[PDB]
């Protein structure tokens, strides 16, 4: 019928009782997956959030069981890591006319971002010339914007990827999709396989390539699933590579740009890291070498979420801040400026927020005394500032700064990285009553600029700001168990996710809860053929400017109503949290 061929990857809702061991569950990709331990992160305290997510980011680290999936610590994975590594290392011995690209939508695009300027200034700093760049989907605009929607286009991926292998004759594209999903990413790895002798593709990501979408692209013959098993096969040739560990669900379901973000980071970083640093030195990067910088980061987890309780105290403030409609500020100077803004600008497609609500700010890009000057101004009572900084950071800059805000908020909290036995100027720096210190060991690097003591503090800065700002909304009641029901559907993998949601939420059929989808979403309109049969494109594009799409579509199904009649009720209630909780009894 019209509808069907659309849908047909989709399963069929289980049985009441009967989702544990269904064949539906089975196929959740990972990514997807809702993580046991935040079943009830809505009912948790700022404390217990913290834990919560500091053990779901521990998940990256966890060793393979003993009949199970490949992690990051499992030998296959460290193997792969270390033959791309050596493919790296040829490109390094032959600079000319060769090329790095790595290459995500979203968060994986923010990521490939930040690790192509660190490498470049590495190869900066040795005067070898920078041999890296970056892809995000919808151009450099969107490495600090909120842009879902670019994703969806493998011609765009494969436009954007011939543009800058300009007349390159080796190249390399890591495509970095944590859900082995993004069109993007898709089209790219397909078109480097029909092309070996110049390209190399090295796909990214945290399933199982047994897992990788399958749903058609909208431009786009072969699904991403075909192009990740088709890599895999070439693979025993070293001609395309997958590196795919799982690290187990996201603590806010499918916020892939959390446990998804950090383990690239940690992934990619290692792995260019050990090729770098061995190939200067005539010898083969080895397992034993990445280990070293697994470990680290490793230990980077344990020492973050020792400042816990702190970090448990920050959230409250940022909580309470927005609970009484203030603004939050997040002010970091170099790179840990950056992770800022790409945190803030992150909160508005996860959780619904406006760009004021939790902005990110580099010292976007306002100098002292232009903040000064535009920005000071807008403060008041209720809002919170937050700084970022390193001792190694123009400190004169810094204290001027929070001696303005200081008199204008009272809530300012600080994140502080720090060597062992760097001291806080000002003895009464306790402008801070007790801030966040992070201090690190001294480390063994050789490298001019200490490569690994920037990717330890971002990341631990990343984790701080993500478990912060995530856990805030929570708090606030916006996420329903751990799932975001209320999201903005602004690109096809989010209309999966609202669809699944509606299934698992409901206990529905499919077929009824694609139709109460669909009449949400084209409201007034009703059901056409046309409309059953449209791309899902067709529904993003509509669905995308409206509000409550989600809720309306759920309550049309628990209260077996019509859309006229769901919206009434939603506007009868206090809230949409309080309508669609109740709803649920
Ligand atoms: C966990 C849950 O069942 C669920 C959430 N999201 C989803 C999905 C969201 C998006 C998709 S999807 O875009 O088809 C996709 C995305 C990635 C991938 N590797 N395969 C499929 S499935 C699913 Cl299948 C289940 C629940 F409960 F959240 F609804
Ligand atoms: O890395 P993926 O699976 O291709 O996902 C790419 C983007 O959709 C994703 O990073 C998204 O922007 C984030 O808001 C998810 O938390």
């Amino acid at each position: 019928m019209p509808g069907t061929k659309r849908f047909q990857h989709v399963i069929e809702t289980p049985e009441p009782g009967k989702w544990e061991l269904s064949g539906y569950e089975a196929a959740v990709p990972i990514t997807e997956k809702s993580n046991p331990l935040t079943q009830d992160l809505d009912k948790a305290d700022a404390e217990n959030i913290v834990r919560l997510l500091g053990q779901c980011d521990a998940e990256i680290f966890q060793e393979e069981g003993q009949s199970t999936y490949q992690r990051l610590y499992s030998e296959s994975i460290l193997t792969t890591m270390v033959q791309v590594a050596g493919k790296v290392q040829e490109v390094l011995k032959e600079p000319d006319g060769g090329l790095v690209v790595l290459s995500g939508g979203g968060t994986s695009g923010r990521m490939a971002f930040l690790m192509s300027v660190s490498f470049n200034q590495l190869m900066k700093g040795l005067g070898q010339k920078p041999l890296y760049t970056y892809l995000i989907a919808g151009g450099d605009r969107s490495v600090v914007a909120s842009r879902e929607g670019t994703e969806d286009s493998a011609l765009h991926g494969i436009e954007e990827l011939k543009k800058v292998a300009a007349g390159k004759k080796r190249v390399i594209v890591i495509g970095i999709s944590v859900g082995l999903s993004a069109p993007f990413v898709a089209g790219q790895m397909d078109c480097c396989m029909n092309n070996t002798a110049v390209f190399l593709p090295v796909l990214v990501g945290f399933n199982p390539v047994s897992m990788a979408r399958n749903d058609p692209i909208e431009d786009w013959s072969s699904t991403f699933r075909q192009v990740a098993e088709r890599m895999q096969k070439m693979q025993e040739k070293q001609k395309a590579f997958v590196l795919n560990p799982a690290i187990g669900p996201e603590g806010l379901s499918g916020s892939s740009r959390m446990k998804g973000g950090s383990a690239t980071k940690i992934l990619l970083e290692t792995l260019l890291l050990a090729a770098h640093k061995t190939v200067d030195q005539g010898i083969a990067a080895s397992q034993r070498c990445l280990l070293e910088i697994l470990r680290t980061f490793e230990r980077a987890h344990q020492v973050t979420y020792s400042q816990s309780p702190k970090i448990a105290t920050l959230m409250k403030s940022v909580s309470t801040s927005l609970e009484k409609k203030g603004h939050v500020y997040l002010v970091g100077w170099q790179t840990l400026g950056i992770i800022a803004i790409m945190d803030g600008v992150e909160c508005i497609h996860t959780f619904g927020a406006d760009f004021r609500d939790v902005r990110g700010f580099l010292i976007f890009t306002f100098s002292q005394e232009d903040f000064l000057t535009s920005i000071l101004p807008s403060l008041t009572e209720i809002d919170t500032v937050v700084f970022i900084f390193t001792l190694d950071d123009n400190l004169t800059e810094v204290q001027t700064i929070v001696e303005q805000v200081k008199e204008k908020t009272n809530h300012i909290q600080a994140l502080a990285h720090s060597t062992v036995g760097q001291t806080l100027p000002i003895p009464l720096k306790k402008l801070f009553p007790s801030i966040i210190s992070i201090t690190w060991p001294l480390l063994f690097f050789e490298y001019e600029g200490n490569f690994i003591q920037k990717f330890q503090r971002e990341l631990s800065t990343k984790w701080v700001l993500n478990t912060v700002s995530t856990g805030a909304h929570v708090l606030l009641g916006k996420i329903l168990q751990n799932h975001m029901l209320d999201l903005r559907i602004s690109n096809s993998k989010l209309f999966w996710r609202a669809l699944a949601m509606l299934q698992r939420f409901s206990g529905q059929s499919k077929a009824r809860c694609i139709e109460s989808l669909l009449r949400a979403i084209h409201f007034p309109q009703p059901l056409s053929d046309d409309i059953r049969a449209a791309p899902i494109s067709c529904h993003v594009q509509v669905a995308h400017e409206k509000e409550q799409v989600i809720p309306i579509a759920l309550l049309s199904l628990l209260f077996r109503c019509s859309i006229t009649e769901a919206q009434a009720h939603l506007a009868a209630a206090p809230s949409v949290c309080e309508a669609v909780r109740s709803a649920l009894a």
